[PDB]
């Protein structure tokens, strides 16, 4: 049907109903009158995985012989989402696809959907690896995403009256189709022990061992016939582990639950022993395998020619003193030249400056789980010290400040120290957060080499986040200006000849809104729920944190919720406010602003009032494949952080790509989005950064807003007195107690503004002629937010590598 | 190369390396440059496999046309071994296969060797139901093989220091080619909760449950077409399990365990909740699946004609109450009406009368685990004790011992009783097992209904059992009387026309001769020892039991011992004495007996005056894999458990089979073997059943046998003074004290009359000839003991069935 999804030949097409029916009989064992929807689902995701094969061998081969430098990108979380759309569209096969299911008797895209999530992550973080995977692969470089195959992903948020309930995301239940299994290349990963001290160095023997295992995946570049590896570590005991009989087999789980599940949480710390397990795994493994395919290409001085290490965050920090470990304990290397070695290696990417989200071990900890890594880093730590002190003699208080031990009842390593000391190149993950990093928390860092510290702007991948989740935007688009865009988004630009087109216009305009058709029809199928597809549809849909001020968006709903019932019989623009996000299980206040956001809906969603003028839904179980429902269904992207709090974002960027206008605070990368796209094609709204600082100086007293703000006492009143809990009055009262008296991220102090922004929105989307007309002034604009600029910043800037777009053969 | 191993056509040939090929490039992703012998073995596996596919969906949707009656034989143990060769023999793909491989540069029998055995079962027991399913898909018959896919099945034995350590086996590992999982039809299991009473019947409350996800393995019947299915059940536990959040996940593997070990008893009864669980857990998913297929053909008057539920000893027991808890309960029909189908559907076979090994549960486990059972039990009890109280009135003795209900310091259930009470047929297997049923352990039964007790006695697979381990002799057999033997075993009867065939002595004697010589050159390569080929193969290879009476092979193998070292220059017939199996884990005295069996071989083995004349050798890790290179390779058979014990055997039959002569007391199916071979042909001594019991009477004294008996005295004063333990001299003080003091097995009673039956074995080895003209006559007597003959019983006088040998189509 559409030019963007490829060619449909006879031959082709004619190869795929005959691999689907084979794959149907011999893989699956099944005959077509008992075949369901889920086994015509697998049938087609090994005929498709059939075709990656050949290119995936030969991709590993031609590293093999060529010898590139190879990048290693170590993360605890590659949140994937499904993998069957994103093959096709990669090695062009979407409409031959279509095409072969069709005369099958069968319906693509509804077998698309029984694919699961691969939920392997949190949310930013995890997703951005998932992007940057498919961005290396597109620019043609040699590289590996290192991780942890959890049985359990992020968990299946159910609401069950009004309240978040977790259930285990069994997502390999029905089997994995991608992975494959690679058993002879198991290795073993070492725990606990101690460390004697022979007259031929450090040995570190009596430990306790568990196998990591690896299962690869292939990811496939866009239609260069390159795929590379994502390598993903299970934990299994050894067979004679623990070896009555009986319970010693059934002891073997307690090294196999490393694996066993993610951790939960977005922007938190939680210090708890098997967290440290799965990260001293992934690291041990990783780099036993780095070091055996650099001994196959005794001179490890040409290891930081042929090895980059990127540490997603800190959470892979290990990977610093386990390469020293390795180095001197094992290679017999001088400590000074292991150190070099190591730094020129090693980078670290920063995702977050919130306090509680920053990784500090107790000692005791690693003294018990890791003796020898402790010595390590004591000796990292003197070394880098004695710098320090000869850099700024007498400066004791900066020698406290900049020490990667803290002081204090418990004594803790800073891992994020540990990481800038370790590394030759640290960066944040947007302009204004490389300069938090540098004015903030790692002043004396940055005082101290300066060199080291870099900018790389987060990105998304267009292949995603464009032509699988909205072909109908990525198709008139291409008729315009052809389909070069998807690997070089920057050509978006030539749209802006287009601003003042009428059919162009138009099409826009017709995209979007068959887009919140098909998702309006989406709510009511499966959530039984109607809402007005004419409505401006207000979206808000990213992980439930104080920070992200979902609460903030509450207050306006309120606020216009009071103003329709004031003057019941005065036009306002109709609006479906769409929040979603997942909680973390433990963080008790996230789960209250739940409860808050449903209990709203119970309300609004019911008052004869009101109608259909204002709606108020909670998108349940928010995830990847959800995204690539809802964001092509937006007008209004909500990024309303507090300034200096969110250190890039990425939906901010998905929604720009998709046709949503943006309202938010100059926070992350949104600075850089108005920038690009002209601050008059933007809602920006709020304090600054500067004007954050300055309250906390003053003093943040929010009963002076209560004070000033009629129509925010009355929202504070309702709350207070039972209107949205008529059962349960006292239900919210420790979000009230919060918001007057505890509020680290001033709600508050932004409210008047964002109401007022909010008026401006409402206004623009009445001339539907301009709102369209500025919605193609973002999406023209939003080419510098491509992942593959992002991965050629790294590839030129850190690790020393040249990306090609160059076509391997087929 | 060899007739019965098939064709190897010049298209087939063609097709399978081709094939071959594609699942090496496109199942495996691996190119020829880097793949391992084990990555060939599983690109052979999946070309076999594919083969089978389109007859296993054919014969299952035959069964689905034609509704036969359906037979299920539930056992806790399918012991299958190696599936590679045993589908190539079935399918008549050998020649094929090997052709075909060759051609591309490999050797097949190496990438057999690769195979792990699925060791589902810990001898005789498990290894019976796996011959029975090879021999009912051979007959044609709707047959289902149901029992639980254990993660570990029986450990894998190393001896260390001459003491038998375990090793868990990890059998699924590399993945298992073979099974397909069927998570589609996952299926619930309750346990624990109450029962409540309502007017409308009782009702099984507040219950944890688990999951029983299906895997089907297929089973081809010899050169017919047919492909039945083997269905093991996993445990999973359901999604919202237990549901701070990590530890709910973790907890998972409560529920999971169920499925994860076999239990490694043999003949011992081992009373623990989680072998209850094991053991509710294949007959509550099995019986569902049951009822799903009748009703998928109200009317419950039919199950008997369309359902047969054969039970692999008690194990599966629980059957019987669950089969009426879901009729009454469930589909709400009369208790009586219940019970009739009950009845007609489910039999019973008895495998031993070893009281250490009869089942009978603690109530309070039951009453905890499964209070709506224990009801229906006790329900069946009054019933059933009501018979018998008016067959035989006033008999308040016979009223106790026929209870299903034990009474004593802890109540238990008896689950043999609950067996015979709920089955139209009870079967021993073996004549003088099922005559010992009658006149003992259930001679009050027998009285009560005679018409329900029956004999089948035991058999092997001719497949795997000679086609298959030994193909040097199946091709000699064939020369002379065709290949119809392999499927209608009687035809060997024939060869005694060839008894006096100067050609056919010597092709039987030139097998065994080339089968030993590998054997021997196996021992050399795999465990760096050395054995005399041209001595007798002196062979006891079973589960370590102190019935199996292992001891009295050692007390022979030191008499000979004694013999050489009092007369060192007197001709001796060199004999090479292997004795191999497993002892459970926690059965001291097995464990002993293995370290006095590796003692004996120290001593014997490094005595310069004994020389090649005499070696002790301890196999270790006897299992399936092995006993198909060992029993091709023996000569002598060493079958001598104590009159009375082993219930048939089956390890004899494949000796018989395979041209080795039997040196046995006349206990199991050694009886039936002498029967049909002659007591001429036949090495038979010592205590028939009868003489055990004149013993009893008397009062068994040891003592008596060590004060007449100096050779025996001798032996016992080495064992004491530490001859065999120099470092330890009272390291077997244990042995001597239960063999002098407490041996229930009377291993001192039958010494003399089998020392001087091995005389007689060494005189006739002596004469190759006479050895070879015996040799035949055993062979061509073995008929009797197919598994297909024992399975056309169970069908015709048990299942209500008939035998088919037609094809169905290709
Ligand atoms: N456990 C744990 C789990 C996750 C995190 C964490 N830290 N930063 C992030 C997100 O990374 C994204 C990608 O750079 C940013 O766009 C976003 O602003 C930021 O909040 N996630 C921290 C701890
Ligand atoms: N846990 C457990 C596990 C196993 C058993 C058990 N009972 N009998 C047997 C063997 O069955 C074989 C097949 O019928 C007989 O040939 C053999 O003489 C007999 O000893 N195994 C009992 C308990
Ligand atoms: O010794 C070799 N000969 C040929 N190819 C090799 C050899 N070692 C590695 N390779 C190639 O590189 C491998 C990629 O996996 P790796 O071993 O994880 O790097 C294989 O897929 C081979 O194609
Ligand atoms: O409704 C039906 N139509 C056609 N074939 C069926 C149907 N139900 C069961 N079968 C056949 O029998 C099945 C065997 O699996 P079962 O459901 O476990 O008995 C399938 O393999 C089908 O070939
Ligand atoms: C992009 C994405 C995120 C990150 O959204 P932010 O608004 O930048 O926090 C979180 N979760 C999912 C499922 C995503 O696709
Ligand atoms: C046949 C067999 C058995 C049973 O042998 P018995 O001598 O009858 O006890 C036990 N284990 C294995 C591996 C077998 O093949």
């Amino acid at each position: 049907q559409i030019s963007v999804r490829g060619l449909a030949g006879v031959e082709n097409v004619t190869e795929l109903k005959k691999n689907f029916n084979r794959h149907l009989h011999f893989t699956l064992v099944k005959d077509r009158n008992v075949a369901t929807p889920r086994d015509y689902y697998f049938a087609l995701a090994h005929t498709v995985r059939d075709h990656l094969v050949g290119r995936w061998i030969r991709t590993q081969q031609h590293y093999y012989e060529k010898d590139p430098k190879r990048i290693y990108y170590l993360s605890l979380e590659f949140y994937m989402g499904r993998t069957l759309q994103n093959t096709m569209v990669n090695l062009a096969l979407e409409n031959a696809c279509d095409e072969a299911t069709y005369q099958l008797g069968l319906d693509m895209e509804e077998l698309e959907e029984i694919e699961e999530d691969a939920g392997l992550g949190n949310g930013g973080l995890g997703r951005l690896a998932a992007c940057f995977l498919d961005s290396m692969a597109t620019l043609g470089l040699a590289a590996y995403g290192y991780g942890i195959r959890y049985e359990f992903g992020i968990f299946n948020q159910k609401i069950c009256g009004g309240w978040q309930m977790e259930e285990a995301d069994d997502w390999l239940r029905y089997g994995n189709p991608w992975e494959k299994a690679r058993p002879e290349f198991t290795l073993p990963v070492h725990f606990y022990g101690r460390v004697e001290h022979t007259s031929q160095g450090a040995k570190w023997v009596d430990t306790q061992v568990v196998l990591a295992m690896p299962y690869d995946t292939p990811v496939p570049g866009y239609r260069n016939n390159v795929v590379n590896t994502m390598r993903l570590w299970s934990a299994k005991a050894p067979n004679d582990f623990n070896l009555g009989y009986i319970q010693a087999v059934l002891d073997r789980n307690l090294a196999e639950n490393i694996s066993r599940v993610l951790y939960p949480n977005d922007n938190f710390f939680e210090g708890k022993e098997l967290r440290l397990k799965q990260e001293y795994f992934v690291v041990a493994a990783t780099l036993q395998d780095i070091i055996r395919r650099f001994k196959s290409s005794t001179n490890f001085d040409a290891f930081p020619d042929k090895v980059a290490i990127q540490l997603n965050d800190t959470h892979p920090s290990l990977a610093i003193p386990e390469l020293m470990r390795v180095l001197v304990d094992l290679e017999r290397l001088d400590w000074d030249k292991a150190w070099e070695v190591t730094v020129k290696t090693c980078a670290y990417t920063n995702h977050t400056v919130l306090p509680e989200a920053l990784e500090r071990w107790p000692v005791h900890l690693l003294e018990t789980l890791l003796p020898r890594h402790l010595q390590i880093i004591y000796e990292i730590n003197q070394r880098f010290l004695n710098r320090v002190a000869a850099a700024f003699p007498g400066d004791v208080d900066r020698l406290r400040r900049m020490s990667l031990v803290e002081e204090g009842a418990v004594k803790r390593i800073n891992m994020a120290h540990l990481c800038i000391a370790g590394s030759h190149a640290v960066n944040g993950v947007a302009r204004i957060h490389s300069e938090i990093l540098k004015k903030t928390i790692f002043k004396d860092f940055y005082e101290l080499e300066p060199h080291k510290f870099q900018n790389k702007t987060n990105g998304i991948t267009p292949r995603r986040w464009l032509v699988l989740c909205n072909p109908g935007l990525a198709e008139i688009i291409a008729e315009r200006i052809g389909e070069e865009y998807i690997s070089d988004l920057d050509q978006l630009r030539k749209l802006l000849s287009y601003v003042d087109d009428e059919a162009f216009i138009r099409d826009v305009a017709k995209v979007k809104q068959e887009n919140k058709l098909k998702f309006a029809a989406y709510l009511e199928r499966e959530y039984k729920v109607h809402i007005n597809p004419n409505s401006l549809f207000d979206v808000q849909v990213k992980r439930i944190h104080e920070y992200k001020r979902q609460l903030l968006n509450c207050l306006h709903v309120i606020t216009l919720y009071n103003r329709i019932k004031k003057e019941p019989n005065k036009f306002v623009v109709p609006r479906t406010v769409m929040i979603g996000g997942k909680a973390a299980p433990g963080y008790h206040m996230a789960k209250m602003i739940i409860k808050l956001i449903t209990a709203i809906g119970d309300v609004v969603n019911h008052d004869p009032v009101v109608g259909d003028r204002l709606r108020v839904i909670f998108l349940e179980n928010y995830r990847v494949s959800l995204a690539e429902k809802v964001i092509p269904a937006a007008d209004l992207s909500e990024q309303i952080s507090t300034a200096g709090t969110e250190a890039s974002g990425t939906g901010n960027m998905k929604f720009m790509l998709n046709g949503a206008l943006t309202i938010g605070t100059m926070d992350g990368a949104n600075v850089e989005m108005a920038e690009e796209a002209g601050e008059e094609n933007f809602f920006i709204f709020g304090m600054r950064v500067e004007d954050v600082d300055r309250l906390d100086q003053r003093g943040y007293n929010a009963q002076e807003y209560y004070d000033r703000i009629p129509e925010l006492r009355q929202i504070i009143e309702q709350l207070s007195s039972g209107f949205f809990s008529p059962k349960q009055p006292d239900l919210f009262k420790d979000i009230v107690n919060m918001l007057m008296h505890h509020d680290r991220f001033k709600v508050f102090a932004d409210y008047e503004e964002y109401v007022k922004c909010q008026e401006r929105v409402s206004a623009l989307y009445k001339n539907p002629r301009e709102w369209t007309r500025m919605v193609i002034r973002n999406i023209a604009t939003s080419g510098k937010f491509s992942s593959d600029r992002t991965i050629a910043q790294y590839a030129r800037e850190i690790w020393g590598v040249e990306p090609s777009r160059q076509r391997l053969p087929a």
